[PDB]
């Protein structure tokens, strides 16, 4: 028999093993030779493994790379321009690997030229509240002035636009042993702990949903009309670099000024952590100088794109997407995510040669370019929009498989929250001490629902990964999952982006018997299965009429603290709730109908009234300013790409209002978006009444 | 049997009388409660007529009336301020109606209040081009004037739009004998001319798309939040009023300044056509004096929707709508139109009361303040669009049924073509002389193709109409079609918007036995019958490769003017002639397929291929400047709303080019706009592709 289970047993962890090694053993960064020639590979497997076509879709985008003869680096100078200390050049290798030609230094990407010189402030996260902390209540003033942020908390990009706007003058990033050295465990090679030579590379673009900064709206293809440099979205507009914690220390341990407001502003080094500006009495004629020589590059990048035609609705489709390009040796990011997407494809494959298809065609995607902002799943969307639009059942993303060893993370759409439910009972836990009970047992043990006794945690989707264009832009109704760490007794892995994550990291510290993947592997896959397959699509409408009304009761409530301008301005989220009100009546009736209806008209219908259900949260007008995040429910947060925001047109209108110049204004503007809000829910659950 | 032959045979001509007769007894102008109780009417005989449901749809929307106590005039003012010539109050009541109450002056909606003071300059029919002509070649500055321009050849707003941008200080609307009065025939009450009395209602927006005002992207409903009027999207700034030709001969009369610069610009009037400004010698000291007290209100509008439930895809909609609302009586303009509408759901509810039901559902709709802006159609499409753009198969207008007696008019998408066609040659032809003959031969011999030998004129569809949402909005396959006159031998008709449009006007002089009304209801009742019933949807996607084809010859025609700047920036149409040779081919293979396919799944998916494929030329981020203009292929001109522009996005990069002080970023903007286009025909191709 060819179902679920017959799917699920022919994945094998040893094979997932076999690829992860075969994936990791030399750099695949994005538009290089080495990630084309891997993606060649890619394709030419897929098609053994028996997928129906293969092909690589390529389009032209702004990468960034440094100056392979004119290194970056950060200096103290003193007086006399002397640079009296130099950060590092390059990441010591790990062993075994000293030899590796190709591993490109620590940089930020993206960031622009330039060589600034000036005093350091210290300014923890450089998130808004600690730039509020900075400029409201110490009276510190960053312009003019370079800044140092510790990395973790929100995504670097977010960083880098609230110091630009603090008017900093450049930016440096360093990862503190409190964020990225877990007490207790030793560092690389010895422990999975990051080392004092160890940096962190990634981009620092602010795309919000873009794309390729030359191309927004359309793809980069053979013959795009590309905008200028200084019209591309997204770009910083000064310096920044990254380096490890024994350089930060080198900074840091000379600083002046006001001391750190409070307790949360001090890392783990032994400095006093001190805001500035500048350095203390003796060295306070010395600055801090930056020489950044990176250049942005208009170049080639691929996707691979294998396709599982459907037996009987090959006209809809379910995609399991994630990337390939990875910073260095990508041990986790992504290729733990890409060895279990190719042992799916495998998998799938063994059933089609013995006479089987699913149901709906499956899509499978290896996607160039995620870390430079995402750009090749977005612009093979962008090519593709129209067909995702009408025919996108749901996608489903494949980036790092294991971010620790202690317990599931899912993050979904609610409309997938039964069928995750349903297909981790299924499964069998890979947990210690959960022989012989299921998936759903530990999971929900580990990590229980803070509002339901005996379900588990799934969170709502932010963003910083693949899945964004197909969810917040196209409205595909989309979910991830991994294995992860215990949050309460731990800012995601030490090794993140660095030279030392490599298959040893893994397969020595993470997951040795190689059963957390498998068992992410049987979850990602499972779900595809499911969609793909099953005659009514797995969706539960219900499911986002309960999380409509926990998210309209929690922006009311940040409305609330401002009783008297509700009053004034007459501000009321009657109409939201009544919008939630009418989903959660006609969310219900069309289950009924939908529970009690061969005659495949009524269910395609049906199957078609769930399929646009998340599409019907897209505004077309898309939000304030950001006119790729159309979704009307989620976003990801203005202040955190990695974060999702609920309603995020009313929670950006009432954020910090009580600072704004015009109340009356800023009030009209929290209206405004309470009407669009209870306009798209109301029009959502429309959808859902009987179609005549 | 009930088959379209069925269908077309239970239409009566006396019956279309009736009900014309029955709707324009009394004014029927948007917002007043004559206009809510036809609505009230049309909704309970639609039940009585057999439909499943029939509601009302209301919105609360921006009108514009004239102040009852304190009327809307224009003088002629001494240099002592003494008003010694003022305009009309009112057009004389035809025979009979002078009596009747509640007939609205005439006047033009949404002018701001104002009396403004000054000399006159006549623009001609206010066009870019005569603008153009005043400007640049007889050095004539509008600035501070007030400027006479006659109605005719654009729409009255796109006028008003140009004098604004000129620096006009107010307008005057007149409608000249020569663009309303046919040689050789009467003024009404014995013939069908405007007499010198008469005055064309109209409203001078520019909204481009947007429905109501107040409320662009979502409908108007109770809890709507509203723009200030500040910030309104469409209003004039200046004062305008329209005035008859016998009150524009004392206005013109005195005229001096600069002769005309050619015949071009001398209407029928025993007047120099001088353009000005100002008076000749003894009468340089008068001056024209506005006198506008109109005010805009929000309202309550009405449009009353009727269901006929589809018997095997009640999840796709064919739509029949038209409007309800008219300035006066609308003997012509709308009631000529909704009488046919009233008979079509008449003659399907027979049929209906009998057993039958369409395959697929159709969606009557009588639309309320069509006059005003499209107000009515739009803010139901607004409310509706998420039900719409995934269920919406076609839209059929109906409007005015006739505007002449002379030959069938068509304009539509090219997916309706050979729909077109073919029914037409199983319809009788009404015309004299044609008897026994068809409506094709008739029609095809009276209006032949520009192009093709033995084919008839179809146009594009431009704008003023309800189909504009449906259409360049959503992109939603529509068409129209009415008797019209002879254009070689004839501007509308004379007593359009005038008190003069009354049931006589066409009882007597355009309709006498009500055959062109009923080979109308023929036309636009045999369109949506075989829209809705047809087992393969009735588009032809190989019509749409021909004319794409046409319209890129067209264009790069118009860039070819300029052969050194297209060298000189490297401007090439390879790209948007390669796309449409992809659709060309690959169209031919869809329709193949199409002919050679019971097995309902390959079926639907090729009928959703088919609906999608008008949707497929959408952009989301619209036109230039103008956000509801979504269709790449199609915008009403930016010059005259009434007119279809193929390829807006590159024909407008184009325009006027050599007057651009940046030629650079000037060519650089039809560069973009070639690739836009031609991205976007190669998308829509790639959906009718094999889809797995
Ligand atoms: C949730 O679903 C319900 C349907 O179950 C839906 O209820 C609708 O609410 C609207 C808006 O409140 C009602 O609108 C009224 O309609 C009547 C005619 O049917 C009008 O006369 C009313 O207007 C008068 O009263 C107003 C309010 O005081 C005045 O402002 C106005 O000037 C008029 O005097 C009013 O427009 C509508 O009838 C119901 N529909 C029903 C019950 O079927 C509700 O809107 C949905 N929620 C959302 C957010 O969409
Ligand atoms: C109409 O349909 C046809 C398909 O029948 C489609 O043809 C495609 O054209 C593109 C763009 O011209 C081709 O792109 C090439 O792809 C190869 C790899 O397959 C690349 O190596 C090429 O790049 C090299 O050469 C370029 C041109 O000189 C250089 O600029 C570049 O730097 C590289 O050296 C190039 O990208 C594509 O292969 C075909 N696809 C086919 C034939 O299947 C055409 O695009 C469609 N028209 C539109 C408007 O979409
Ligand atoms: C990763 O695995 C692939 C697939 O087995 C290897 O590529 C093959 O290499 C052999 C021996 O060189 C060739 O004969 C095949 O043509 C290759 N097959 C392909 C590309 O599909 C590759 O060597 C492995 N890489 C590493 C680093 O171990
Ligand atoms: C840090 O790096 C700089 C750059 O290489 C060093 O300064 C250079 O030293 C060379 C050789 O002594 C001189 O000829 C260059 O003119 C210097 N360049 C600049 C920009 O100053 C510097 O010595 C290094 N500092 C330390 C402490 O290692
Ligand atoms: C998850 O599993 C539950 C339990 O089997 C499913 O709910 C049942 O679905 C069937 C089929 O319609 C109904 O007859 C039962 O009444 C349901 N039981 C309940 C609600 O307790 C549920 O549909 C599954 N969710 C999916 C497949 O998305
Ligand atoms: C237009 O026709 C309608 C429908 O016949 C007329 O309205 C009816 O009037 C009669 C007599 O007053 C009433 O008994 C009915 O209740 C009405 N029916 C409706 C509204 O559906 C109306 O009188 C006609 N109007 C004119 C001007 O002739
Ligand atoms: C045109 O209309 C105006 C407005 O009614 C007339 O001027 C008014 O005449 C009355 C009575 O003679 C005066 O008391 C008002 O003060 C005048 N108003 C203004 C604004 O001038 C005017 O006489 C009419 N002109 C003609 C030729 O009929
Ligand atoms: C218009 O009528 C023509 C002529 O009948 C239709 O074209 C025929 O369609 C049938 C059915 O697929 C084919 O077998 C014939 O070969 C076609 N004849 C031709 C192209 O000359 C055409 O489909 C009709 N158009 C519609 C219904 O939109
Ligand atoms: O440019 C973008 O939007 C993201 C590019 C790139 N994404 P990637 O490193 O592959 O994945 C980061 C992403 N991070 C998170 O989901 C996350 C979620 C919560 C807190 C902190 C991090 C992930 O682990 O999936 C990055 O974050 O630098
Ligand atoms: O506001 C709008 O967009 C249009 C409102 C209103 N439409 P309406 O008068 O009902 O119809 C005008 C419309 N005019 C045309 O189609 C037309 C087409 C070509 C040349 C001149 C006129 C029609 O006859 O359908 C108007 O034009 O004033
Ligand atoms: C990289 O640096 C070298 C050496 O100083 C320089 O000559 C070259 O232009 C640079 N490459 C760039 C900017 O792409
Ligand atoms: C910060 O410093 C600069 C002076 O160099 C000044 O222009 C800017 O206005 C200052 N901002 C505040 C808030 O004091
Ligand atoms: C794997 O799990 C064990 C047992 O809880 C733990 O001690 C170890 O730290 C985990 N490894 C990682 C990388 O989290
Ligand atoms: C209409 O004109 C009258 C009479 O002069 C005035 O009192 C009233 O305010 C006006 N109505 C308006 C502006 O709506
Ligand atoms: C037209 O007239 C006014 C003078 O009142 C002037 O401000 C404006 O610039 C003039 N325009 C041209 C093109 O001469
Ligand atoms: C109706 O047709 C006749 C015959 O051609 C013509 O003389 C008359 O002008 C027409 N009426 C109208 C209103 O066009
Ligand atoms: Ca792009
Ligand atoms: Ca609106
Ligand atoms: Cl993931
Ligand atoms: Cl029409
Ligand atoms: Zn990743
Ligand atoms: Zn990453
Ligand atoms: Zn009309
Ligand atoms: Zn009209």
């Amino acid at each position: 028999k060819h179902n679920m289970k017959a799917f699920l047993d022919e994945l094998k962890a040893e094979n997932i093993k076999k690829f992860l090694y075969n994936f990791t053993q030399i750099p695949h960064l994005a538009g290089t030779e080495q990630n084309f020639q891997l993606a060649k590979q890619i394709q030419s497997q897929w098609k053994e493994f028996g997928l129906d076509s293969v092909e690589l879709a390529h389009y032209d985008v702004l990468l960034s790379y440094p100056n392979k003869t004119h290194p970056n680096y950060i200096s103290i100078i003193n007086e006399d321009g002397n640079e009296i200390f130099n950060t590092s050049l390059f990441e010591p290798p790990p062993p075994g690997y000293e030899n590796v030609s190709d591993i490109v230094p620590p940089f930020s990407a993206f960031s622009p030229q330039g060589m600034p010189e000036g005093d350091l402030v210290y300014v923890n996260y450089a998130r808004t509240e600690d730039f509020f902390k900075l400029e409201r209540d110490m009276k510190i003033n960053c312009s003019g002035k370079i800044v140092i942020a510790r990395y973790g908390k929100v995504f670097r990009g977010n960083k880098v636009k609230n110091a630009q706007l603090a008017g900093a003058k450049g930016v440096i990033l360093y990862s503190d042993p409190a964020d990225y050295f877990a007490p207790g465990v030793k560092s690389y090679p010895d422990g999975w702990n990051l080392p004092g030579g160890g940096v962190q590379r990634g981009n620092i673009l602010n795309l919000n949903g873009a794309g390729d900064p030359l191309t927004p709206g359309y793809p980069a293809n053979e013959y795009a009309y590309r905008r200028g440099i200084a019209e591309a979205v997204g770009l910083p507009s000064i310096p920044v670099h990254p380096i490890g914690y024994y350089d930060a220390q080198k900074l840091l341990e000379k600083m002046g000024g006001s001391a750190p407001p409070d307790s949360s502003w001090r890392g783990s080094l032994k400095v006093p952590y001190n805001v500035g500006p500048g350095f203390t009495g003796n060295f306070s004629t010395q600055k801090v100088k930056m020489h950044i020589h990176s250049t942005n590059e208009v170049t080639r990048i691929y996707n691979v794109i294998g396709t599982l035609r459907g037996a009987v609705e090959p006209d809809r489709y379910v995609i399991l997407g994630g990337h390939r390009d990875s910073w260095v040796f990508g041990g986790i990011d992504p290729q733990s995510g890409a060895a279990v997407v190719h042992e799916i494809v495998r998998s799938f494959g063994t059933l089609k040669k013995e006479g089987w298809r699913p149901r709906r065609t499956i899509l499978f995607a290896s996607w160039d370019a995620e870390e430079f902002g995402l750009l090749g799943s977005t612009e093979w969307a962008e090519e593709n929009s129209r067909l995702l639009q009408e025919r996108g059942v749901a996608y489903i993303n494949a980036d790092s498989s294991i971010e620790g060893n202690y317990t599931l993370r899912v993050d979904c759409t609610p409309l997938m929250y039964s069928l995750v439910h349903n297909l981790t009972k299924e499964l069998k836990s890979p947990d210690e001490g959960f022989e012989g009970k299921s998936l759903y047992e530990s999971w929900t043990k580990k990590s229980p629902s803070p509002e339901f006794s005996g379900m588990p945690r799934i969170s709502k989707l932010g963003s910083g990964n693949d899945f964004e264009v197909f969810f917040q832009r196209l409205g595909i109704a989309s979910g991830r999952a991994r294995y992860t760490k215990n949050w309460e007794t731990n800012s995601g892995y030490p090794l993140y982006h660095s030279v030392y994550e490599t298959y040893e990291l893994v397969e020595k510290f993470y997951d040795p018997m190689f059963k957390y993947h498998l068992t992410v592997a049987q979850v990602r896959g499972g779900m595809v299965f499911e969609l793909a397959n099953s005659i009514v699509l797995p969706f539960d409408c219900r499911d986002y009429a309960v999380v409509l009304r926990k998210y309209a009761d929690k922006i009311y409530s940040i409305s609330m603290k401002h009783p008297q301008e509700m009053k004034t301005y007459s501000v009321s989220f009657d109409s939201l709730f009544s919008a939630v009100k009418n989903f959660t009546e006609i969310a219900s009736k069309f289950s009924e109908r939908l529970q009690d209806f061969s005659n495949p008209i009524v269910l395609r219908m049906m199957n078609d009234q769930l399929m646009f259900l998340e599409r019907a949260f897209i505004d077309p007008l898309g939000l304030p300013d950001r006119p790729f995040y159309r979704h009307v429910i989620y976003a990801p947060s203005s202040h955190n790409k990695y974060a999702g925001e609920s309603f995020p047109g009313i929670y950006d209108a009432l954020f910090d209002i009580e600072s704004k110049v015009d109340p009356s204004k800023a009030w009209g503007e929290v209206k405004r978006q309470i009407y669009v809000a209870a306009f798209t829910v109301q029009a959502a659950a429309e959808t859902l009444s009987e179609v005549a």
